[PDB]
């Protein structure tokens, strides 16, 4: 009981980690769903700038 | 002890679904990781061109 409880408990704490983690990375995720699209969209205004300059 | 190993096997379960889910957002994050590179590498292409077209 001891050990299935630390297997639960231990299983527990990996769990809190990768909930930890899954919130990171998924919120990591989310801030590079958002930099991406940042990122986008300086493709963009870039392009647009590279069209300004152009023009 | 049943309980505390269906604990286990329960918290073990969470960790391998929310391994799944975290590798799930790990490798979507690879992917928007790689877009925002992709996007930051012709970001700076474009910041680049930019140069090239301000020069």
């Amino acid at each position: 009981l001891e050990r299935a409880e630390e297997r639960a408990e231990l299983s527990e704490g990996k769990c809190a980690e990768l909930e930890e983690e899954l919130k990171t990375v998924t919120n990591n995720l989310k801030s590079l769903e958002a930099q991406a699209e940042k990122y986008s969209q300086k493709e963009d205004r870039y392009e647009e700038e590279i069209k300004v300059l152009s023009d």
